[PDB]
């Protein structure tokens, strides 16, 4: 009867998670953070406790769990960061409004990249504001040529984040460690559809609230007893 | 030189205006402590320092100044690794008392010998202390042997437990070409300091750490400072 708690974080500055913010370093807004902090104060006023948490290496999940660890008063915890739970690498889209979006492209291919489970965004190029700013990130420098995106479709985000559950993760859940997972929707979505055992459909039609903890009750192997569960009013 | 080390010293806490003994009590800083911690972390942003790995205790005044500090540098994503034997030196008895209390209960004469003495430590934390279920029972310490929780500390005893984390965790790290931030407590420090310049115990006890200033060593590969300690900022 393990307990497994995940939060997406909430809103970025600048409108960006409207703009396909990716792997772009974004903050949380002021609204965005005053979410995890009710977030927060929902696990509090439940009276969880955690034993070791993980997040991604950016700022807007990792800002959301220090949120969270504050409210609850367990800044102490051990932390654990990883690229492989950053959110999905939105290539050349990285930035771009809708209306951007579907003027540089056209609807019908946007149209097309949004149903597709497995159709990457074009490649973020040399002369993308955020080429530099993401490719040369000194937190990247340790990744393989292979392992470095400049685009992902949302199989790939799951491709890579799996990898970290099962090695990383898994072990801490069996070992009774009560895991909290501050991410971000896509890299969520890759865990979600590994309990639940969804279809590539279902998972592209899951959308996770934002800074609302969702809680999982998970039997010895690690499968879900009962269905997603939200804290809060 | 060879490697590049950085301490800071949590800024003020709650409990440091109340001039209250806080030791392993969980005090949090005050305002003037954050502002104290940011602008720590602005001095190192200007200068361009990059780390990567940080260290610190358990108790959340370093933890939150390490936050503000990795905040201020925008490297947030760092990996960072608590212990509690980077924690501030366990004040016993003394834990939650102030200035007044402590002589009060205990003369000034008492009193003076404690603060100056290296290896004498102030009364145990006993059962019917305050205090004592607030920390001795706090969950974050469960894996403590019987013999590593203390129900106090001298100088000598913090410093004891500090540097096997020193040795085994972090100067693997450094001399892996790992850039440190250690982000503790006055006493937790002080046992780094003493170490590394291999200062008398009377030299250290006369050491004063400020809250919240980021201290910057040059170290050979041998782990030797190459100079004085350079205090950053304004
Ligand atoms: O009583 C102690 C003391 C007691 C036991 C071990 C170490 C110390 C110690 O190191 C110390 C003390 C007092 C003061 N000055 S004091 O204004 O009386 C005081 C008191 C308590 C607090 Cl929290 C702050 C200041 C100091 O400057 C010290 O360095
Ligand atoms: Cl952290």
């Amino acid at each position: 009867a393990y307990k497994l708690v995940l939060i997406r974080h909430g809103e970025s500055a600048w409108n960006l998670e409207n703009r396909f913010s990716g792997w772009y370093d974004a903050d949380l807004s002021p609204a965005g953070h005053e979410e995890a902090k009710r977030g927060g104060q929902a696990l509090r006023d439940a009276g969880y406790e955690f034993d070791i948490c993980f997040t991604s290496v950016q700022k807007r999940a990792i800002r959301t769990l220090w949120t969270v660890l504050d409210a609850i008063d367990q800044m102490w915890l051990p932390v654990v960061r990883t690229w492989r739970l950053n959110e999905r690498h939105y290539g050349g889209l990285t930035g771009l409004n809708k209306a951007e979006t579907a003027a540089k492209h056209g609807e019908a291919q946007v149209k097309i990249w949004r149903r597709s489970y497995d159709v990457p965004p074009p490649p973020m190029e040399p002369d993308h504001p955020f080429y530099s700013n993401i490719s040369k990130d000194r937190r990247y420098a340790d990744l393989t040529e292979d392992q470095l995106p400049s685009c992902e479709s949302l199989k790939d985000t799951i491709a890579r984040a799996l990898p970290f559950w099962n090695e990383e993760i898994v072990p801490q859940i069996k070992e009774g460690k009560r895991v909290l997972i501050a991410a971000h929707g896509n890299s969520l979505r890759g865990i979600v559809k590994h309990l639940e055992g969804l279809s590539e459909e279902a998972i592209m039609e899951l959308n996770l609230p934002t800074g609302i903890p969702i809680v999982y009750e998970l039997d010895k192997n690690l499968k879900p007893i009962k269905p997603m569960q939200f804290l809060g009013d």
